[PDB]
């Protein structure tokens, strides 16, 4: 199973238990895929991308930024914990 197709690396974590992604991670693939899909162009500028997602950020507010926060961090201490002690346990 070693063709130019398909290269060997971490596609997926088939190894981990059930557990959808968090309100941080959403936002950031949000802003991502928006900006490539709309502008594929500067999809290659990891550079802007980030500065728009920090700068969207320390200027957002508290409207949104409550239920996001609140959300990634339960969401992202729950994930971590999980996985954590079933990573630790797993491979049993």
């Amino acid at each position: 199973m070693a063709h130019h197709h398909h290269h060997h690396m971490k596609k997926k974590d088939p190894l981990a238990p059930k557990r959808a992604l968090s309100a941080y991670m959403f936002y950031v693939k949000d802003k991502r895929l928006e900006i490539i899909k709309e502008k594929p162009e500067l999809a290659k500028d990891v550079a802007q991308v980030g500065k728009l997602i920090g700068e969207a950020w320390g200027q957002l507010s508290p409207a949104q930024k409550a239920p996001y926060e609140k959300k990634a961090q339960l969401d992202k201490v729950r994930y971590s914990k999980e996985i954590e002690e079933y990573r630790k346990k797993n491979q049993e």
